[PDB]
């Protein structure tokens, strides 16, 4: 069956991320300003927390390929490949659409550890692009998730933040060997 | 068990695709023309149509990494990561080889929507290098495909083309909220 | 689960890796988020008697550790086994320690595969050893399941495998 796993992803401005590479080369008439376009590439890596926001789990890491810019929607479509690292729990890998202005569903391409053999889809919700994102992994194919990953979930909103003890990576507020 | 899904991918020359990034840095001794080589990168996005060429479904989007060029075979091996978007039906993601001079089989790494939990392999058949391709997805793990995606298939040949009404994206010739 | 052992060797003859210093950091280059590394190496079976094919893909550098003297990458690549098919993987490559990659699928005899693969560094940066814990596929051919050479720094392909001679190559091994 499906097990839902909720994850908060936060850019805390402390990992030199993201790196925007303007390889699409598109320029705005009259100003010659860069215009986001197919081919711009964006390596990134943020921090992740559990749904209760009380536990630092690890990081995301991967690469987004910019596909198109929408002036009307004021944002961009990307094609993304990245992983979520949960310390000793293992990792989940995803592939698919990352849209700056709306929610999307990514493929869960697999994982390791407690996630070995996982499959299904994951909902990406932009809370406040690009600093705060919320995921619902609809995980299939694995054993029952540990209770630590299934605490009551904080409902997402732009003001949400990790607990101080999770931001500080203190005991009781980190995944085992959480990914740094 | 296995359901076959046929898809036509066409570069209609209207999306600024592909973007060839010559990062392998190689040139032809004695002419200085670019020589395709490991590390050239190619972001891309084309249109996709159903097997009957009567319906615009959405787009492909992703990134190819050039691996090697063969003078003998007159072509290149790429390692490809991309997705197929079918509007409200969802998406399929793939990973694996794109060889410019012969058919190959990609891994189906998963999907969303009606394709959530899918797996298997997809045959890539080049019809006309580089602008027309035909895929056979050998899909496992999902519900019976909607008959709209299973219309009788137009046989692949160099001259095939989307129906005018599909090319023009008229209502009745597009997937539900087809991906633009 | 079916175990499949694979040796990956950079024999320095494929112009690989190609290091693209797009992270932009300097000390002299400093490895940093956003450096990109296209690569392709040769692969051999666990017995080191057979050339199977190649790996091919792209790594994104995520972070450099001064303390551990190494880097974390996020990797996307495939393993090509000639006519047997391919396996695709996604996940971490850490230059200074073992990791587990997702097996994202495959083709041929590996069509529909899933599970995880352990990446073990033999000697940095030229030799790696993989254990694929393959699920979802039929019994692997005996040729891919020969007694494995235990990993150690001094291992290397049989000379006849390095030379791609008859009896030491996969069917239409990937070049």
């Amino acid at each position: 069956h499906v097990q839902e796993l909720f994850v908060y992803e936060i850019n805390e401005r402390d990992r030199g991320s993201p790196v925007f590479l303007p390889f699409g080369g598109k320029k705005q008439p009259g100003t010659d300003a860069h215009v986001n376009s197919l081919g711009d590439l964006v390596p990134f890596s943020n921090k992740i927390y559990d749904g209760s926001l009380k536990t630092r789990l690890g990081i995301t890491a991967g690469l987004c390929t910019l596909i198109s810019h929408s002036d009307q929607k004021n944002g961009d479509r990307y094609e993304a490949l990245y992983s979520f690292y949960f310390g000793d729990y293992g990792h989940i890998s995803v592939q698919g659409p990352y849209i700056t202005y709306e929610d999307s569903y990514l493929a869960i391409t697999g994982g390791s550890g407690i996630f070995a053999g996982c499959y299904g889809q994951a909902k990406l919700h932009q809370i406040i692009f690009p600093f705060k994102l919320f995921y619902t992994f609809y995980l299939q194919g694995i054993k029952k998730l540990p209770e630590a990953l299934c605490a009551p979930c904080v409902p997402p909103s732009p003001s949400v933040a990790p607990a101080d003890e999770a931001k500080q990576c203190l005991p009781n507020h980190v995944a085992p060997n959480f990914t740094k």
